């Protein structure tokens, strides 16, 4: 419900996905 | 609230913004 | 709630893998 | 949460490691 905390949890997830896509 | 939990959150949101910058 | 939680294990898991991409 | 606030630890390490990777 903290809308940074959320958005930083979607930010997160997105982050970790363009890493493995860079990577492989 | 919990003042670790959103530092993380700003913190990252700022990783993932150097990290397009240097992918850009 | 699920997100945060997704968000936590995930972001465990990216510094595991940076980490082991430096090592 | 225990596992929100080990993700909030690590993602804090993580963006100090990544800056010292880059200087
Ligand atoms: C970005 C990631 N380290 C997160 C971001 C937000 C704060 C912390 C838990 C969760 C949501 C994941 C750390
Ligand atoms: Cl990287």
């Amino acid at each position: 419900s903290d809308p940074l905390v959320v958005a930083a949890s979607i930010i997160g997830i997105l982050h970790l996905i363009l890493w493995i896509l860079d990577r492989l």
